[PDB]
């Protein structure tokens, strides 16, 4: 397959749904290169697992953890890495207040070159344990020749994005994994960047983030097709943040309209959304306790009714995750009879303004929060006109591993979304139990 596309390891499914899976320690392995060096951008850690899950013989390399904690947070994440000597620590910075560093990324420096591994999980135990989490495994990178002057940039521009990306964080940690990567060849780079970073954009740097940089990739590097009108929009998620009032407020306005771009000229278009219902969470691998990564507020939740109407519920046979909670995140654009994908997008991002962005000033500036990074796979990037959607997600290789069922299934009128803050005392849980906050 040429994607690189991987689901986390689900403890509980029989193992054909294992195979071609990847757990943490899988991705460490030495198989996967001789480590020297890494750098763990995260949003929550437990360093005592973290370093557990490097291999014995690589568990005194240096580790970059960079983060966004901060005051009492950020005293206990230190003090968390303080009984290792090889841990260093980068706070991200977020001068724009209900930000997050939620970018979910390993950079993995080799004898052998270097791995870039952007994917959806925290670093503790739970992420890896139970859940669907998305992976996009880069290729070995080798190091360019010194004295060699050459790129190393890919079709997708994909290097110079990457630097750019870790260049808005300004911090000195990170201005080494730069160096590093102006010394590797990325050029077999095949998936394009889509990155948040903390900010007001304007002018050209309006195309630089969030839903904007979607927006003028997909009218870049995608076609318009006849009918477009009729391919649905899916977004699938783990988190909601409160998006107004209405669906004119900014779902169907500016975030729908970016989604919805193919090509460079100038909307009854299907919006699916997939989040877990209540019954999703109860009848979980986790239980209830899966919830606890559904962070859906009752306070914004009783704001925006108008939303559920668009939700769906979690599901998929197609790779045996069904009970395994999505903390994956998702979108992508098919065909009306699901059977094609004009591109398909991984990222940390949730359903909020904070991560997406929002438009400020009388929309001549985009405002995002938070730290935020995906991977986009477009069809001209593989010289396709679409993918096909690939039937089992385990089982001609340039079809599209989508990792749930479609087409996806609307609530039922008795289902509600996961909210996490209520009781649900009904009905238990697949341990027995009730949820009581
Ligand atoms: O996983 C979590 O518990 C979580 N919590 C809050 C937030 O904004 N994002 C996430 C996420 O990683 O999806």
């Amino acid at each position: 397959n040429p994607f690189q596309f991987y689901l986390t390891r689900v403890s509980g499914v029989k193992p054909k749904y294992n195979s071609g899976a990847l757990h943490i320690k899988d991705i460490l392995s030495p198989l996967f290169g001789t480590l020297v060096s890494s750098a763990q951008f995260n949003y929550c850690f437990d360093v005592d697992w973290l370093v557990k899950q490097y291999p014995p013989e690589f568990r005194k390399k240096p580790i970059l953890l960079v983060h966004g904690d901060k005051r009492e947070a950020k005293a206990h994440l230190h003090a968390q890495a303080k009984p290792y000597e090889n841990i260093s620590l980068c706070q991200a910075k977020l001068d724009i207040a209900f930000g997050t560093h939620h970018t979910k990324m390993m950079l993995l420096l080799y004898e052998e070159g270097l791995r870039v591994v952007i994917h959806t999980s925290n670093l503790i135990h739970a992420d890896w344990h139970q859940k669907t989490q998305g992976i996009w495994l880069s290729p070995l990178y080798p190091r360019i020749a010194d004295g060699t002057h050459k790129s190393g940039e890919s079709p997708t521009h994909f290097k110079a994005d990457l630097i750019s990306y870790l260049m808005a964080y300004n911090a000195p940690s990170l201005k080494e994994w730069i160096d590093v990567i102006h010394k590797h060849d990325l050029s077999e780079t095949n998936v394009y960047l889509i990155g948040s970073t903390p900010g007001r954009f304007q002018g050209s740097q309006k195309d630089n983030w969030g839903h904007f940089r979607l927006k003028k990739l997909l009218k870049d590097h995608a076609s318009s097709m006849p009918n477009a009108e009729s391919w649905p929009v899916v977004g699938q998620f783990s988190s909601v943040g409160s998006l107004g009032a209405d669906e004119s407020k900014w779902l169907c306005s500016e975030f729908k309209e970016s989604m919805l771009t193919l090509g460079k000229e100038s909307s009854s278009v299907p919006l699916y959304l997939i989040y877990p219902s209540v019954e999703n969470v109860r009848t979980s691998l986790e239980g209830y306790p899966a919830g606890g990564s559904l962070p859906y507020s009752i306070q914004t939740a009783e704001k925006q009714n108008w939303l559920h109407s668009y939700f769906h519920k979690w599901s998929a046979e197609t790779s045996g995750r069904s009970n395994a909670m999505p903390h994956i995140k998702t979108y992508m654009r098919p065909s009306p009879d699901f059977s094609k994908i004009a591109w398909f997008l991984v990222t940390s991002a949730n359903l909020s303004k904070a991560a997406w962005g929002a438009l400020e000033k009388n929309g001549t500036q985009l405002m995002i929060r938070s730290y935020e990074l995906g991977v986009l796979f477009l069809p001209s990037a593989f010289g396709l006109d679409s993918f096909k959607v690939k039937q089992k997600f385990f089982a001609p290789m340039a079809t599209f591993p989508v990792p749930y069922d479609l087409p996806p299934e609307l609530y039922g009128s008795k289902d509600r979304p996961w909210i996490w803050n209520i009781p649900y005392v009904k009905a238990p849980d697949t341990h027995g139990n009730m949820w009581v906050p």
